[PDB]
């Protein structure tokens, strides 16, 4: 895939960190752009600087070249940001965790089930 | 991924060709072995044979070494048995169509549906 569209909940007080090696993975195939995106309550321009300093955070825990790594930062209902973001890019893939790490009582989260069914591309669930 | 499953419904009026690029990639990433599956209506040993003849057949149009190819049939509902192969090899992967390619009335495919939600494993949607 060439531009990979990452969507992270930088409040999962848990980060998903088995997708950590599946983005790694999938990148190495093509060295695609690696866009990290995160979705936020919708002053606003500090709660996005600050939100956008907490996901380039995690995505240091990632060992993708810095050149291919893009940041993005959205804001209101995260299934339809990620899904605008996924056509809009467009992104070839978008790679998301089934659920946040330390809730079992649903086998797909609301925004991974919206974005599986909904989006125009592949989409990899991580569990 | 190690172990990739990929179930093939070789009734497929028209094969999804679209999965051919991404099993190949996926393969590609650690030299996987690629598991294909189909499921046929539960003689029974001339339908499975010439079942598993025909998942071969389709199989050729992939780039991927002989040697790491396997092939299954299994009798019955299609998600059961996806599901029941994935945990018993175990699949790391399971790569499946979104749904098939000439019917648009549904994002996704019965099966596609129950497999992204109730594998154990990673599940890659393609479209
Ligand atoms: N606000 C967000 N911004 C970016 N991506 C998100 C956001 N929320 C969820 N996601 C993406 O979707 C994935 C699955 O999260 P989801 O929200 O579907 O599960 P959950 O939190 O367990 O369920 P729910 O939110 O429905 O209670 C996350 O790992 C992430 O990739
Ligand atoms: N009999 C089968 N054997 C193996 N895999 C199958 C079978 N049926 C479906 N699949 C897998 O699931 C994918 C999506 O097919 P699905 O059956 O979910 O969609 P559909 O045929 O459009 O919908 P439906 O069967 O619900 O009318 C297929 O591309 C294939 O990977
Ligand atoms: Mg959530
Ligand atoms: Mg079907």
């Amino acid at each position: 895939s060439n531009a990979i569209l990452v969507p992270i909940d930088i409040s999962d007080k848990e980060f998903t960190e088995r997708i950590i090696s599946h983005v790694e993975s999938e990148a190495r195939i093509d060295d695609a752009e690696v866009h990290f995106l995160t979705v936020i309550p919708s002053g606003m321009d500090e709660l996005r600087e600050g939100s956008e300093t907490q996901l380039k955070e995690i995505a240091k825990k990632f060992s993708i070249p810095e050149d291919r790594m893009h940041f993005h930062v959205a804001e209101g209902s995260p299934k339809d940001k990620i899904l605008a973001l996924a056509k809009s890019l467009p992104a070839d893939l978008v790679i998301i965790a089934s659920h946040r790490p330390d809730i079992t009582t649903y086998l797909l989260g609301s925004n991974a089930a919206a974005v599986v069914r909904h989006a125009e591309c592949s989409v990899l669930v991580v569990r």
